[PDB]
């Protein structure tokens, strides 16, 4: 097959979540990574994109990101569909949205617009008011829905997807929250990444958002769950995508993609169609406390409504040569979450035991919002212990790990911190295998029970661009913090 990695992932998803095919995950063909003529790699919306410079003077990444947001929205003829994590977009992110909506209104278009945020237990109506003011006459051309939602207080579940879909044709998604203080107006900007695509896979994102809004509209009169605000006399639009855009979006290229998300906890308890029967591993030191219910490692039904967890573990399992992972963290803060995904660490171990190389780069613990560990030893110890189960003991586990792992914290310049003294924070949710197939999205690899979304893209050309523009510069500067690095025999 031309697509061995997606074939494997697709087969797993159809066993895990068959009833959610089309809506929460979907394989499509005919897509395009949406870069410019001049710089074809700039579908890769990294921020800040100021490699080598501890002062971050020339933020080519940030400029392109904000410009691409405006360009895509300004091309809307029917719908704009945005999700993110609260707070609502501010600063130049909000400016970009407003600018795009004004551009589309002046080209003559009448638009339906939804903006959904996930929130912890006045904000939505205030945001609607601010946007309506900033739009001026353009607001006459726009039917707006704005909502903040929480699906489970007890499971800490709410939207965390970060999606911008226009006309079901174009989609931007990834790890970037629309937060001016963390990303923009700061001399220690967070390092993150979104991708831009067009084609049928943008339709998949539209159907995911209909899934979320269908729940949101149903629960709009439950004030523990949902705060909703609309323009004028407009009702809630649970199915704007299905009602307004073509069931299959037009084709734009030749790129195969798997869209995959999850429903967290509190929208749907199980996929009734699923006959998935997982062999669940044995835990030990993930569930720091006894009373906690562990959806990541010990809840089959949870898997069936959260195909993305399985998808990421299958993507790892598909690698023949090498895997690069760039995350904020691999481990979560316990309680209330378990420390780590046992199956993920087992899949990485299985790979290293077979001589497939694994790179993990995470955020500097000196950040501990943007870190949940004290030391990289909390990742290497865990990997070693899981390797021990399949190499016959601790010595043979350490050897396999030191021969096949690169483990480090992130830097983007020769300096150990930003010039302003603040550590580098990284927030990517990125996995690439084989210079071939990659995930960019909102789903962290650390235990999390949220609604998330991303794309798995199989395109060697695109993956090489990802190497050149992000992973290679990343390892160039980050490798100086490595505790394990097989390529230089480092083994601490
Ligand atoms: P996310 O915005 O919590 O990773």
């Amino acid at each position: 097959s031309a697509t061995p990695h997606l074939d494997a992932v697709e087969q797993t998803l159809r066993q895990v979540s068959p009833g959610l095919e089309g809506d929460v995950w979907e394989r499509t063909s005919g897509n395009k990574l949406d870069g410019s003529a001049a710089d074809p790699s700039d579908w890769l919306l990294q921020t800040p994109g100021c490699w080598g410079d501890d002062k971050c003077a020339d933020r080519v990444g940030t400029k392109r990101l904000l410009a691409k947001m405006t360009e895509n929205i300004g091309n809307a003829t029917r719908t704009v569909d945005i999700s993110t994590l609260a707070p609502f977009p501010n600063g130049a992110f909000q400016d970009a949205i407003v600018a795009g909506l004004k551009e589309s209104a002046a080209k003559g278009n009448k638009l339906k617009v939804r903006i959904l945020v996930g929130a912890a237990p006045v904000i939505p109506s205030k945001y609607r008011d601010e946007l309506t003011a900033k739009l001026g006459k353009a607001a006459e051309n726009i039917t707006l829905n704005v909502a903040s939602m929480t699906t489970s207080k007890t499971a800490f579940s709410w939207n965390h997807s970060k999606i911008l879909v226009v006309d079901g044709q174009s989609a931007l998604t990834g790890g970037i929250n629309s937060w001016k203080d963390d990303y923009l107006d700061t001399t220690h900007p967070v390092s993150d990444v979104d991708l831009a695509l067009t084609g049928p896979a943008a339709g998949s994102a539209g159907r995911y958002l209909d899934t979320l809004w269908t729940w949101t509209c149903q629960n709009k009169s439950n004030i523990a769950s949902v705060w909703f605000a609309a323009s004028g006399n407009a009702g809630c639009m649970p199915t704007m995508h299905k009602d307004t855009n073509p069931k299959a979006s037009p084709a734009t290229g030749n790129v195969p993609v798997i869209a995959v998300g999850g429903l967290g906890v509190g929208i749907k308890d199980v996929d009734p169609k699923s006959t998935f029967r997982p062999d669940l591993p044995t835990a030990s030191d993930t569930k720091c406390v006894v009373g906690l219910h562990d959806n990541t490692n010990a809840d089959r039904d949870y898997d069936t409504v959260n195909p993305e967890e399985s998808a990421l573990r299958a993507l790892v399992a598909s690698a023949k040569g090498h895997i690069e992972i760039s995350q904020q963290d691999l481990n979560a803060t316990c309680p209330p979450l378990p420390r780590y995904d046992i199956r993920l660490y087992d899949a990485l171990a299985a790979k290293m035991a077979a001589g497939v190389k694994v790179r993990i780069v995470v955020s500097d613990p000196a950040n501990r919002g943007y870190s949940q560990i004290k030391s990289l030893s909390e990742i290497s110890d865990t990997l070693r212990n899981r390797l021990a189960n399949i190499t016959g003991g601790q010595q043979a586990a350490k050897t396999a790990m030191c021969s096949n792992l690169q483990l480090a914290t992130f830097r983007s310049s020769p300096n150990g911190k930003w010039a302003d003294g603040h550590p580098y924070a990284q927030h990517h949710k990125l996995v690439s295998v084989d210079s071939s197939t990659f995930y960019i999205g909102s789903k962290n690899l650390y235990p999390s029970w949220l609604q998330d979304f991303g794309y798995i893209v199989e395109s060697p050309e695109a993956a090489k661009q990802l190497d050149a523009k992000l992973l290679d510069p990343q390892w160039k500067y980050s490798q100086e913090t490595a505790t394990v690095d097989y390529a230089r025999g480092i083994c601490n």
